Formats: structure tokens, C-alpha cells, sequence
């Protein structure tokens, strides 16, 4: 079905060794639950328990969400990557534009 | 460490149906932030994100603190709860005493 959780500002690469901000809201009649949360999984990704590496959903929630993936974390190699909000039932309720962690370059 | 946000004026019974009032100081070296934000948490609660409801800090700050919590978002059931202030980086800065939503009792 249509995704009930969306990523706004993705970039198409992120600088390696930087943290990486995640911005997300939630339709209207979408509701998080507390096990939620969003992972960074390679492209083409089979099923939610290959994530790369993860965050729980932002907590309190009442608007703009971020969640916050922390260098350490993140992706060493050039292959594509996106965020996905995986909820308590293992659904996924929202998938990003891919992107990779590299610097920018010429063909951009 | 000792407790930097204190709260006063609890209840150790809060009427069913009733909005509460929750009040609250900041110590004197406290640096509240903007995500900083007060739950009510059964007692025995293991981790920041199992809070029963909550408010965002009561804003803007320049003294006596408070925060409203209506009547809908408050426990039905007869077990205890408390209030814990929790900051920005998730830990918490406060706790109060332990009170149930309850009318008045004879052994009170």
C-alpha cells in the first residue's frame, strides 16, 4: 500500500565519516508505535532483517521527525543505500530515495 | 547523579477524570533544553520510551515550573506511576514520589 511514513531532504551522498541527520513525518492517519524504526539497508535489500544498521523511532511523539545515525555506523563502501521505516508487525511503511555515502563529484 | 529538575506539590492521588498539574523546579546550575520533556511512567518502568503519556517542557523559560496533563492521556488502571523528567540526551533529571489515579481512601 501507499507509504504512511515519509523521508523529506534525503540527499543523493553523504559525506563519509559525518553523522547523518533523517527527517521523516507521518500521514495523517498513520500511527507510530514504540517498537518502530528506521534502518539504512543496501539497495535491493530481501528482507527487513539485513538492515545495515538502525535507529529506533524518534521519541516522544506529539511536525517534522529526525533521527540522528551516528558516524560509527554508517556504510564504509560505495554501494547505494536508503532509510526504511520498519514497524512493530516487520512492515515497511516508508522507503527513501537511494543514495551513497561518497564524496560529491562531477557527474552530479 | 542527584536529581537536577525537583518536583513539587505531588499528589499522592490524583482524582480519575481530572487534569493534573505537574510542578517543578530547575536547579540551580540545570540547563533545560527544548526536547526536554516530563513523562508519567508506572514505577519499576526500565527504559525512557515506555512512558504512559508526556508534555514538552513548559516554555519559554526565563522560579516555579508547570505542566498540564488533561485528563484524557491519564491512566484508567489502579497501579502506581510517577513523574520523571527526561532531557534531550534521554537521561533522566528527576523523579518524583509514586501516586495512583484514585479517589480518596480510608487508609489515606
Amino acid at each position: 500500500g501507499p507509504s504512511q511514513v515519509i523521508f523529506n531532504s534525503v540527499e543523493k551522498f553523504y559525506i563519509p565519516g559525518g553523522d547523518v541527520t533523517c527527517h521523516y513525518t507521518f500521514t495523517q492517519h498513520f500511527i507510530p508505535r514504540r517498537k518502530d524504526w528506521i534502518g539504512i539497508f543496501r539497495v535491493g535489500w530481501k528482507t527487513t532483517r539485513e538492515y545495515y544498521t538502525f535507529m529506533w523511532v524518534t521519541l516522544p511523539i506529539d511536525k517534522q521527525q529526525e533521527v540522528q545515525f551516528k558516524a560509527y555506523y554508517l556504510p564504509k563502501d560505495d554501494e547505494y543505500y536508503q532509510f526504511c521505516y520498519v514497524d512493530e508487525d516487520g512492515v515497511v511503511r516508508g522507503a527513501s530515495i537511494p543514495f551513497q555515502f561518497r564524496p560529491e563529484n562531477e557527474e552530479d
